[PDB]
This record gives C-alpha cells, sequence and structure tokens, in this order.
C-alpha cells in the first residue's frame, strides 16, 4: 500500500482532498474526502473559488441521466445533474470504475476559496444518498465493480500550525488507503468498535472524560440523535447539553488564563507569543467507545492539540494562534476532522466497525500524548443508543 501512502493534502480547517481523474479523455480535479456525506459530485460551471472543473461536453465516456439533484450540508448546499462516466485514482488502486456524478450547476456557500478542491465524495453509505437511495455511492460502485475489498482508512495530518496556500499545496497531508490498512501509519493496536447502522458511520460512545474527570452525563445524551465520524467536518461537534457540560470544564480546567466568551463559541481567535503557548493548562478529551465484545469498551484521548486549531494571525506575526474546534450541535455529536487528525481511522464497511490508533501522524508535546486505550468494564452500555 506503498502506492497509496501519502496521496492527501488540505487540512482540518477547508478539507482534505486527494486526486481523482474524471472522463474520456481523463480530466484532473482534487475531491474533498468526506465520510459524511455519499454523493460523489464535481463542480460543472464557472466559479469564482474554481480554478479548473468537470467539463462534460468534453468526455467521450460520460452519461447522461436526466436527473436532477439538490444536496444540503448544514450549511452550504450545491444543485447538479445526475450523469455517469469512467473515474480512477491515480495515488490509489489501479483501476477504473463507472460511477454516478452529480454536475454541479449551482452552489450555495459549498465550495472552499482556497481550499484546492472541486467535488467531495460522499463515502459515507447509500440510505443518506440523494435523491435516493437507488443512487449507488462512489465506493459502493467500486466494490461491485473490481476487487478491491470492503474496507477503506484515513490518516489525516494537521500541521500544529497555520499553514498557506503554497504550503498546503507542498505539503504532504495525509493518506487514504482504499482497500486496506497499512501498518506505517499508526503506533499501537487497533481497536474497533461497531458501526450501530449503515447510513452514516454512527457509532456508541460510553463515557466522555476532561482531564480523567468523568462529565457524568446520562449515556444516550452523548450519542443524542447520533454520534458520527466525519472527515468532512472540521470540529467535534457536541450535542447541547453535553457541549454546555463540556465547556464549563475545559473553563474550569483551563481556568489559569481567561479567555474572551466568543472564543469558547468558536468565533474568535487568541494568540501567545511564539513558541509560548500552554498546551500544559488545557484537558485532554477521553471519548469511550462501545467495544466490539459485550460489556467490554475502550477509549481515545485527544489533546488541546487537536482541538485547539492552528489559524493565522490577526496580521500574519509571529505569535502562534488557535481557534477552538470544539462547538455546538443539534443533530448529535460529530466526531470530526480535528479529533481524526489524532488517529488513524479505520472503515471496515466489510465488519461493519471502524478501526482506531495512535496516529503516527498527530501533533503531541514532550509530555503528552494520544492514545487508544482499553479494555474497559463499565456497565449500562447495551442502551446508549437512540
Ligand atoms: C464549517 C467548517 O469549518 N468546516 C466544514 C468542513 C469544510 C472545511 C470542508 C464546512 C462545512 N462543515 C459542516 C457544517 C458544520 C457547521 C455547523 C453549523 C454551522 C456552520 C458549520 C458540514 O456540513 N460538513 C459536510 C461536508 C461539507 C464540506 C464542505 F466543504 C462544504 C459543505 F457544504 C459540506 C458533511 O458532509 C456533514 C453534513 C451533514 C448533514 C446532515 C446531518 C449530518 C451531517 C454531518 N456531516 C464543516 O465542518
Amino acid at each position: 500500500f506503498v502506492e497509496m501512502v501519502d496521496n492527501l493534502r488540505g487540512k482540518s480547517g477547508q478539507g482534505y482532498y486527494v486526486e481523482m481523474t474524471v472522463g474520456s479523455p481523463p480530466q484532473t480535479l482534487n475531491i474533498l474526502v468526506d465520510t459524511g456525506s455519499s454523493n460523489f459530485a464535481v463542480g460543472a460551471a464557472p466559479h469564482p473559488f474554481l480554478h479548473r472543473y468537470y467539463q462534460r461536453q468534453l468526455s467521450s465516456t460520460y452519461r447522461d441521466l436526466r436527473k436532477g439533484v439538490y444536496v444540503p450540508y448544514t450549511q452550504g448546499k450545491w444543485e447538479g445533474e445526475l450523469g455517469t462516466d469512467l473515474v480512477s485514482i491515480p495515488h490509489g488502486p489501479n483501476v477504473t470504475v463507472r460511477a454516478n456524478i452529480a454536475a454541479i450547476t449551482e452552489s450555495d456557500k459549498f465550495f472552499i476559496n482556497g481550499s484546492n478542491w472541486e467535488g467531495i465524495l460522499g463515502l459515507a453509505y447509500a440510505e443518506i444518498a440523494r435523491p435516493d437511495d437507488s443512487l449507488e455511492p462512489f465506493f459502493d460502485s467500486l466494490v461491485k465493480q473490481t476487487h478491491v475489498p470492503n474496507l477503506f482508512s484515513l490518516q489525516l495530518c494537521g500541521a500544529g500550525f497555520p499553514l498557506n496556500q503554497s504550503e498546503v499545496l507542498a505539503s504532504v497531508g495525509g493518506s487514504m488507503i482504499i482497500g486496506g490498512i497499512d501498518h506505517s501509519l499508526y503506533t499501537g493496536s487497533l481497536w474497533y468498535t461497531p458501526i450501530r447502522r449503515e447510513w452514516y458511520y454512527e457509532v456508541i460512545i460510553v463515557r466522555v472524560e476532561i482531564n480523567g474527570q468523568d462529565l457524568k452525563m446520562d449515556c444516550k445524551e452523548y450519542n443524542y440523535d447520533k454520534s458520527i465520524v466525519d472527515s468532512g467536518t472540521t470540529n467535534l461537534r457536541l450535542p447541547k447539553k453535553v457541549f454546555e457540560a463540556a465547556v464549563k470544564s475545559i473553563k474550569a480546567a483551563s481556568s489559569t488564563e481567561k479567555f474572551p466568551d466568543g472564543f469558547w463559541l468558536g468565533e474568535q481567535l487568541v494568540c501567545w507569543q511564539a513558541g509560548t503557548t500552554p498546551w500544559n493548562i488545557f484537558p485532554v478529551i477521553s471519548l469511550y467507545l462501545m467495544g466490539e465484545v459485550t460489556n467490554q469498551s475502550f477509549r481515545i484521548t485527544i489533546l488541546p492539540q487537536q482541538y485547539l486549531r492552528p489559524v493565522e494571525d490577526v496580521a500574519t506575526s509571529q505569535d502562534d494562534c488557535y481557534k477552538f474546534a470544539i462547538s455546538q450541535s443539534s443533530t448529535g455529536t460529530v466526531m470530526g476532522a480535528v479529533i481524526m487528525e489524532g488517529f488513524y481511522v479505520v472503515f471496515d464497511r466489510a465488519r461493519k466497525r471502524i478501526g482506531f490508533a495512535v496516529s503516527a501522524c498527530h501533533v503531541h508535546d514532550e509530555f503528552r500524548t494520544a492514545a487508544v486505550e482499553g479494555p474497559f468494564v463499565t456497565l449500562d452500555m447495551e442502551d446508549c443508543g437512540y
């Protein structure tokens, strides 16, 4: 899986894209990696933030299916024209697949300026595919048409510092291994949590700690509505009654310093002199996830280094600045790209399970470290579901 290593680029706050070609002859695009939708869609008409876009008029294997499609995201939404065409991944499995492709004709707050991607690959399951589950998502088509196993995995890799458009193009930014696990991406063992159900990648969260302290809530409040792993999500999104309790902790604990109220709502940045950021006053966070054995479970611990998100200075100087990358949700938890940045993540479609290991890629400091640890024998698991 050497040929596959390092095939991502991008960062938490603008997305992790990978290169695909579509069409005959093949046309190149960077596609956003999004495990938290299921449409494969590419931009098709001119767009200020688009430096290239899919051109059907130009590909002899294109197939139009005379059907519209509207995809609303939580914020942002596009409109499109369903069709099919030949697809490949240059730095991925050595195959050509025919796949449903929405041609985006109209866009609102979807695309991201300087993000350097032009489509999105919904890596989730058919049930949530728009217009309807009859639209075979890209990975499904990938597996039915060839010999790639029914698993893919994501190592997403944040810098620990803000990166400019030059540098992100230039950075190696992560790996998508389509159809395999690769040993050089993580340390430790993989611990698996079951996928509850094949729509999103919905997991069950069992317990939450802040610097070892149990947030002490009703189980199901944590997974209220749903709990998903979403690489197409910038932050750790938490249900309001969980958010508020969580933020009360990190506030309690990081008490030695005083932060604007707006840093906590996620909007305003905070800065410290070059290299003097006090990671030490901030708590780590533990997500407890149900295990594959009945009434057994494990844990993922993430540092301020994953949840304080590096952003450029308020005038580009040598200060080190950040946004608080945990925010409110009224749709369940969303284990987003800053959390995912801490682990090697295996989407074992075949075994209905999701893999976690300490990423050979995460940002630590010499005193603490991201962890995947278990087993734990906490009770009351079997009805944390919603
Ligand atoms: C705001 C931010 O900083 N970053 C992004 C990520 C950018 C960096 C790539 C931008 C949008 N956004 C959230 C909304 C969060 C938010 C929340 C409140 C306010 C503002 C932002 C989001 O909708 N993500 C979708 C992917 C995506 C990428 C993209 F570029 C454009 C786009 F429209 C969509 C998922 O597929 C999603 C859909 C979904 C749909 C239904 C149920 C669950 C889920 C759960 N998963 C991020 O997290």
